[PDB]
């Protein structure tokens, strides 16, 4: 096919090639009817299709063709289930084929640096391994149906405030280990047809014209074979952008930037090979979509609704379950309290907003699962229409809670709190909802709180409640999934993909979010998410990877393939997980790697593997993990490559980042050695660390150290520490030759 | 006028020789012109003059002098008068030993609890540090000798202190690290300032012209000279041009030969050299005029002062069930190796050979009297054992109260290296836990120069923090333990629960000759307050044997300008039965500001003595600097118009009274807009908004977008949108260039 692609570009005029690198309208590429090049359509989004209708204004974001609204990424990621996410991706692909969409503008895979980021609900995790794995699964599913996925937003689009002008200042190592890392394996393992650049600047340059970002990292290093699309209106200098690696500008600019491409080529400022390479990347995707186009495609809207119900039920997180209040008994009286019972929160706002084909009713689904023997009572409790206080609602809700055997309060973040375009300003539930939970907990000790929200929230009442069910934004089948888990038809198996801090101010980005004067600096560096709380010793409300189950899982017999391993070697880790309870369920096994000693500062531990296993009561199965070099390597900026510092590494396997149950030690070694360059201002102790250089300076230093009667093995003496901190030039001040020192420095480097 | 006439008579070799030392402690004399040689020596909390018949490397073999409490403990007095008196006692001892310049005080900010020299620094707060440093300098120089402020600047770690590149943003320097030295220079005018060993943003402090000339000599108007740290000079000519006047110690003419060669070559102007010589000579002859021949000081009175300084700066961190003060009856058990070998000073160039030394056991027995049965048990050994623990448990159970003396051994804290952890030795922790099991009434006295973790804090009733109390520590401990002195010390630095909590933890001591202060302003309590992290004991915390009730907070004005001044008043009443001193603390909070600044910052403190039932009024004056942050754009202190809270309390976390104030400025910063400026930012300038409003109004209505909906995506897209994107939302590029011209004009 590629031989035919080159033949088509030879037949295209310069104006036709430059027009292809820009959109036709808001969602379509320009056709070339002369050569049979068709026009393809791309649209949102990550957790559901949002195709705008024909007779709709461009700003009418929600006026779209009905499609399945799946759980958003923030909740779906809590499944830790690569298979479940791929199936949701395949369902999205099926719906694209049915609606003649060639490219889905998803998934979103930006790192959750701050809990306040407005789009956290449609992102996966604060961890680059969990994010990349689930993003790769999402892409594989979408593209298994013959349509393209668009990974976004590349990169470091971690706040909505000033996202179109802010200069994001991130050091290289933090990028390689955290923000680039979230996208890296999604590109490498899933090979998405398109990657979308971000609105923001990264270290002085907009991502749409950042050649290091788009060409050096994405296209050359990671070998991205598809094309790169801009975010909508993210193009600044089109010619600079095309040379940097931005292939397709969206939306259309009505030929303004197209004429700039043609004039720059004819002027000689822009090589035509740059244009041909971008056209070739775009045409490859266009014809790959045409090749996989399914005529008269249909999907089963009811089957996708049941999938959305399963996806939500298997990603809900049981944060707390004191006295095993959940699952609810199918008897007695159950009280449902909250405005979210009738008007539930199930998705976010912005370009990802979905017009659902259906929407489950929470009260009816629970009543259906409860049965005849259950008496179901509802009380409004609080009102979303007014952020005020209404003691009549609180008093009526307390009376309903007292008469019942159990009270279930549905609370969380209203629709206005979370959206694309702006961030949250605080991390707390509306006060009228907090007053209700505390009031219900006073009169009914058996109180369950169901949280509907796209991002972490503070829970000041956490000690007054028995059960907290975190459903995130569960999609259009939230009601059924809630009924399934609350009554135990589904054993909850979701575990958090991001840290829930006690206070917003605890979070690592707090002092540097959202920045000042079109500038934000990631001064926390690597220490994002649980990496911060673990290393700082700060206890979150609920840690990364936390999630309970109606059953208990016992870990035992941790195995390792090897104990002494090299950089180019591979270790195999094994653990046996047994369901020691009475109810079947799925357990998310988590593997972390700890570097006990390293010259560079690294987090306490980093997630490097996760699997989900289903276990019947009493059943035991073995779970396996493979450990790459990348499981032990940090990014070394000097050699511009991943490096493993020789030392001991702990393989931590547990039920959460703070529930490690088994550990094993391994020793990983490297043949790579970093060469340090010394000067006349280099510390004496640093030069004596290189045995080659120590042979040159050791004897000379011995003459001065004994003449000064200084002990150098006394690690608690000032003069010993002065000799260690001394620059080499100060040694000549005792007894040497200035020129002789320069020769010794040359020999040390040689 | 006579100084300039002397410089005309000096040869070029003599001018270059004066800018470098004669030996380790003396300047070069010029006998031809009557220029004498003056001596400088350590240190901040006591005189350490090396003896004549002493080896050159024998750091501790010095003339006996009074060892006062080090700065870390002395700062907990919060008493400018007490610190100045200690400075004056230091000056008298310099005069007695013919020392013209004391190499003190040290005033570097406590960024990390692990810094090795924290024991001889004042505080983590630049206001408390600058005020007490100014008091120390005033005291020393009231006696006719010079003080040497050190170390300038940002010398906040001992690891690689001679090669590390310290990376600090401008605003953090101006508000925290420079600020610790600023008012000490301005209010006390020390004769000498010492540069630090480290690099500050790429340049050694010894040749950092922005540091020594632009900030210290030009902006702050330092009229004395600048001396290098010992061996901190790199390129002598560069340093002389940068503002480094005196290189110490001597280099035996090596750098002197570089200065003469650089002047004769024409690379270095002689006016630069003459200006440095004039700064050195001005101080030399100012010392000669104030030289007191054959001066003697009262060694006993300075010992009592060192006892008073320690007793008034010990911090009662905890006192559950009022175990302290101890009763003068029953049986009291003193446990710990620190009973016989107490920790009372640090290690390094500031180490003092004391003229006297109180014995903890004898002073306590003396203060206890006939009715007290005093029993001793060793408990633990510093040299390395359950026998010591078992004997100590029987002694604690047999007693009515047990007092354990614990802390950091001498090897832990010194100049030259930092601490690696923040806990007292484990054999001491095991002992405290064992004694707390069998004796519930347990008092822990801590001897240490820097914060320590206290995992046993819930097992003990009283914790008395004595820091490094000096040569009269034993008497001062007896004074406070039995209530002869009502303790009034309050922490000058935050005591974290865990080392990892502290702001510098992820960036200390750095890597590869580089450390970056990525926490910025948020050092000390500024970090814990804004982050909501609970310290073990907060900044400004300290208990008393009596209680003080605050009331009637008054304020001079409620609406004030940038150039105005506010006067704050508060009434403090001793509502207890015992007289005592209370440290009143004033903080300023900026409730809303465009720049990120801490939750609150200390801007005033006073200490008042109150007899039982007595009430006195405490007054504060609030400068422009009390509300201003450092604005890097205008390179000046700036006050954003808004509301400010005046917080008065007994500690940084015990605010008792508050008052609201509104501070305004007529100074307005002009922002320059481009085609890449956000629409919302351009609408912030009412002049420029008048240019863009109409054009933006057409686009907003054509798209049916509500712009008063602060929770809508499309409204937020218009706000974040660059002006160039407006053409994409329908406009003309050429009209946009004209609109940008009108906005800037
Ligand atoms: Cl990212
Ligand atoms: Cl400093």
């Amino acid at each position: 096919m590629a031989v035919d692609i080159k033949k088509i570009i030879k037949q295209m005029t310069l104006e036709e090639k430059a027009g292809l690198c820009s959109g036709l309208d808001f969602w379509h590429t320009k056709p070339v009817e002369r050569l049979g090049i068709p026009s393809i359509m791309m649209t949102d989004g990550p957790h559901g299709l949002r195709k705008q209708r024909e007779d709709a204004e461009i700003a009418d974001i929600n006026n779209s063709v009905p499609a399945t609204c799946f759980p958003s990424a923030a909740g779906l990621a809590c499944s830790w289930d690569r298979e479940l996410v791929e199936r949701v991706g395949a369902a999205l692909g099926e719906e694209c084929q049915a609606e003649n969409v060639s490219i889905l503008l998803g998934p979103g895979a930006n790192i959750k640096r701050s809990p306040l980021c407005g789009r956290n609900f449609e992102y996966f995790s604060e961890d680059p391994y969990l994010s990349s794995e689930l993003a790769a699964s999402h892409i594989k599913g979408v593209q298994s149906q013959g349509v393209g996925a668009c990974l976004k937003h590349f990169a470091a689009n971690n706040q909505e405030h000033r996202r179109m002008t802010v200069d994001t200042i991130v050091d290289e190592r933090t990028l390689r280990e955290i923000y680039f890392a979230s996208f890296e394996n999604a590109v490498k393992k899933a090979r998405p047809w398109v990657v979308m650049c971000a609105y923001n600047k990264l270290n002085g340059e907009y991502c749409s014209e950042n050649r290091y970002l788009l060409t050096e990292v994405l296209k050359n290093e990671w070998m991205h074979d598809g094309f790169v699309v801009s975010d909508w209106g993210a193009v600044n200098d089109r010619v600079s952008g095309l040379d940097a690696g931005l292939d397709l500008e969206m939306p259309t600019s009505h030929g303004i930037t197209d004429k700039k491409i043609v004039e720059a080529v004819k002027s000689g400022k822009l090589s035509e090979n740059i244009l041909n390479r971008a056209v070739e990347r775009i045409l490859k995707v266009i014809f790959m979509a045409l090749e996989n186009k399914k005529e008269n495609a249909q999907y089963d809207k009811d089957a996708h609704h049941r999938l959305a119900r399963q996806a939500a039920a298997e990603s809900m997180v049981l944060l707390k379950n004191e006295d095993d209040v959940l699952p609810l008994k199918k008897s007695g009286t159950i009280a449902l309290i909250g405005a979210f019972v009738k008007k539930p929160r199930y998705q976010g706002s912005g370009s990802s907003h979905i017009t659902p084909t259906r929407l489950d009713d929470i009260y009816e689904e629970i009543k259906k699962a409860g049965g005849d023997k259950v008496n179901l009572v509802y009380s409004e409790g609080y009102r979303l229409e007014n952020d005020g206080i209404d003691e009549e609602l609180i008093n009526e809700a307390k009376k309903a809670a007292s008469s019942s055997d159990v009270a279930v309060v549905f609370a969380g973040l209203p629709d206005e709190y979370e959206s694309e375009g702006f961030d949250r300003t605080h991390m707390s539930i509306p006060e009228n909802q907090n007053r209700l939970i505390e009031a219900v907990a006073e009169v009914q000790s058996n109180i369950v709180v169901v949280l509907l929200n796209g991002s972490p929230v503070e829970m000041p009442w956490i000690d007054k409640v028995k059960s907290v069910l975190e459903a995130y934004l569960g999609g259009q089948a939230l009601g059924g999934a809630l009924a399934d888990v609350l009554f135990g038809e589904v054993n909850p198996s979701g575990k958090l993909a991001e840290t829930f801090p006690v206070k917003l101010s605890h979070n690592p980005s707090y002092l540097n979010f959202p920045g000042e004067d079109d500038r934000v600096e990631y001064k926390e560096g690597l220490f994002v998410g649980y990496r911060y709380y673990d290393t700082k010793g700060i206890e979150p409300l609920f840690p990364f990877g936390h999630g309970l189950s109606y059953t208990k899982f016992e870990y035992s017999d941790i195995s390792v393939d090897k104990k002494d391993v090299s950089d180019n070697s591979i270790i195999n880790v094994s653990v046996k997980v047994k369901n020691v309870g009475k109810m079947a369920g799925k357990e998310i096994v988590q593997l972390y790697v700890k570097d006990v000693k390293s010259s560079v500062r690294r987090p306490e531990k980093e997630l490097k593997g996760f699997e989900k296993v289903f276990l019947n009561p009493g059943e035991e199965k073995t779970v396996t993990f493979t450990l790459d070099k990348r499981a032990f390597a940090y990014y070394n900026t000097q050699i511009k490559d991943w490096h493993v510092e020789s030392g001991e590494f702990l393989i931590l396997i547990g039920r959460s980042s703070r529930d490690i149950v088994l550990k094993e030690s391994v020793r990983v070694n490297s043949t790579v050695k970093i060469r340090k360059r010394f000067t006349v201002n280099s510390a004496v102790e640093d030069v004596m660390s290189d045995s080659s250089a120590a042979a040159v300076l050791g004897p000379v230093l011995k003459e001065i150290t004994d003449a000064l009667q200084i002990d150098m093995d006394n690690a608690h003496d000032m003069m010993a520490a002065n000799i260690k901190n001394m620059p080499l030039r100060s040694l000549v001040g005792y007894s040497q030759g200035r020129l002789s020192e320069e020769m010794l420095e040359e020999l040390v480097d040689k």
